[PDB]
């Protein structure tokens, strides 16, 4: 019974710390999109995180091993919601909103350093408690239903930040009754603190069950000795060593995957950002939780063994790569951007050295460079703006408007935004819909698996120590470079670079299709099979031992 009370606790944190990362992302996503913060600011911000849980995930995950491991889950919990509570400070000093750094954002940063601090905890001791004392086919089960709660929990935290969102940031300090904006009004606020506390409150209410939990189910000096010997005994096995290289290659590979996946979709299928974020949080997170937890059941219900567990994972990564390689055929065509991806005279593949957002049709208008308000057409080319494309009248019709009199569209009418892409671009899009899918429940299927394998080659007083030093390196090695080298390489293949309100570089709006699908398919592939043969050498190794 106390085991089932541990796993109850341990995934109601889980949930909790997945629901406040959740929340943070989902806030500072949509403040980038209606506030502007300069890139460094939200930089130093997600790596506060970072820092505070390497500074110490290595410390807790060996110290932490011998000791009341419960009661360090309580304490890294309540240090979580702390944390969390911290963020939400700044609403209750700063004055009232009327409708850019200085002495207010060391909260923000100090209530991000300490959630990663209180993190560190959570993963190593509590998956450790959870397989020391479970039966060796139960321990798989309840490692894939922790992590199922895991992956779930950032919908929720999306949710809250939505819903957050729809409320005005003054609710409770100012008579609402006097406000007379809604939230489609460009200067509505929303409440972006009130995440913040609910995420803290839900974060400490999870650290209460832990200060009942026993410490073990049916000396610093020393631990300070034998943690060099320790570090070479685990490094010194090759079964923990090769799967550790495995899982930063195939993370190195995932976590790319994963991050530029909106963007991909966005650019190669035309679809907008909302879409883009709909079809990923709620149609491919739940195939990867499914994923999960069916590798979890799998191990638990057929009592597969060490080498079946590597046979799994193998086979869960060569089945989700291949079917990731169906994605190469599953490719439109770059839209008609005149001047960018085609000439003003509707000539097809335009070179590098011919960009010409000005054009004899549009030599008459002054128009700026920088800008980017694109609009479609009557002849199906795209025009970067308005002004380039020569029109001279606008009208407003309903929640549209059209422009009239454009002398490039007439070499005369056209609407706002993009051109839809024709010619079976939303069917290519929907097949890649059920390819993406059925990848990611088959990538997720080997999550477990990988775990196990991670768990049953080393001696048993080390499993906290064993897996701190996996989480640090999967942060290290594949969490914090994956994007940066993906993005650079992602970023080669840009058309047209917007700006910030400061000058500084935004987010690209146009990139090559073609070259944007090879880079970003072509990298995850490549890493994915230097994971499998990564992988193959792990089957190989098990099998000899
Ligand atoms: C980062 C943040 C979005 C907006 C932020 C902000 C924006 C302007 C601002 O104006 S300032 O002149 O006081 O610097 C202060 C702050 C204080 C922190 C505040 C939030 C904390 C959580 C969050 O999602
Ligand atoms: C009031 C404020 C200016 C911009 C504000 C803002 C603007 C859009 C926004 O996006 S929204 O989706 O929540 O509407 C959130 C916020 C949150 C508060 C933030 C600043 C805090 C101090 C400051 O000077
Ligand atoms: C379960 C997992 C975390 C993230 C997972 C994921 C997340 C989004 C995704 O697709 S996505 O479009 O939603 O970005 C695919 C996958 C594939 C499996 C992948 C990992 C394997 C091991 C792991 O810890």
């Amino acid at each position: 019974g106390e085991l089932k009370v541990f796993l109850c606790a341990l995934s109601f944190v889980y949930f909790a710390k997945a629901l406040a990362e959740g929340y943070l992302k989902s806030t500072i996503t949509q403040i980038e999109r209606r506030f502007d913060i300069p890139s460094s600011l939200v930089g130093v911000i997600d790596g506060s995180f970072e820092i505070g849980n390497l500074l110490v995930i290595t410390f807790v995950s060996y110290f932490g091993a011998k000791l009341h491991r419960p009661k360090i889950i309580g304490a890294g919990c309540v240090i979580m919601g702390v944390g969390t509570l911290l963020i939400a400070m700044p609403q209750f000093f700063m004055e009232q909103y009327k409708y850019t750094s200085s002495s207010m954002w060391i909260y923000v940063f100090l209530g991000n350093l300490l959630r990663g601090i209180g993190e560190t905890p959570i993963q190593p001791l509590g998956i450790a408690y959870l397989d020391d004392f479970a039966s060796e086919d139960n321990a798989a089960f309840y490692i894939g239903c922790v992590q199922t709660v895991a992956i779930i929990g950032p919908i929720f935290g999306a949710l809250l930040g939505s819903l957050c969102a729809k409320l005005y940031v003054d609710i409770g300090f100012v008579n609402l009754d006097h406000i007379t904006i809604t939230p489609k009004d460009p200067q509505w606020v929303g409440a972006w603190w009130l995440g913040y506390l609910i995420a803290g409150i839900i974060s400490l209410l999870a650290a209460v069950p832990f200060w009942y939990l026993p410490k073990s189910l049916p000396k610093i000096m020393e631990m300070a000795r034998d943690f060099l010997p320790s570090l070479k005994n685990l490094f010194g096995n090759p079964v923990y060593f090769l799967y550790l290289c495995t899982s930063t290659v195939q993370f190195n590979s995932l976590f790319g995957m994963v991050t530029y996946k909106p963007k991909y979709i966005e650019q190669q299928y035309g679809q907008s950002s909302s879409r883009a974020n709909f079809v990923i949080g709620l149609i491919n997170i739940p195939a990867v939780a499914l994923g999960i937890f069916s590798g979890g059941i799998v191990m638990k219900k057929f009592r597969i063994s060490v080498c079946g567990a590597a046979k799994l994972y193998l086979g869960s990564s060569v089945f989700g790569y291949l079917l990731f390689l169906s994605l190469f055929a599953l490719g439109c065509e770059n839209s008609d951007v005149a001047g960018l991806t085609v000439s003003y005279q509707g000539t097809k593949p335009v070179s590098y050295h011919e960009r010409a957002l000005f054009s004899d049709c549009n030599s008459r208008c002054k128009c700026s460079e920088t800008k980017w308000e694109p609009m479609c057409g009557e002849n199906g080319i795209t025009y970067v703006s308005a002004c380039l494309a020569g029109c001279q009248t606008s009208n407003r019709s309903g929640k549209n408007i059209i422009f009239y009199n454009c002398t490039c569209v007439g070499i005369s009418s056209g609407i706002v935004g993009r051109c839809q892409k024709d010619n079976g671009c939303p069917q290519m899009f929907l097949y890649f819909l059920v390819i993406s899918v059925i990848t990611s429940y088959t990538l997720s299927l080997g999550g477990i698996p990988g775990y196990i394998l991670l768990l049953r080659c080393i001696k048993p007083q080390l499993k906290s120590f064993a897996l701190g030093i996996y989480t640090l390196a999967i942060r290290v090695l594949a969490g914090i470079p994956a994007p940066v080298y993906f993005g650079v390489l992602i970023d080669t293949s840009c058309l047209k670079w917007g700006f910030k309100r400061c000058g500084s570089r935004g987010s690209c709006r146009l990139y090559d299709s073609n070259v944007f699908r090879h880079i970003y398919l072509g990298l995850t592939v490549i890493l994915g099979t230097v994971s499998i043969l990564l992988s193959i050498a792990v089957l190989f190794i098990l099998k000899k031992n």
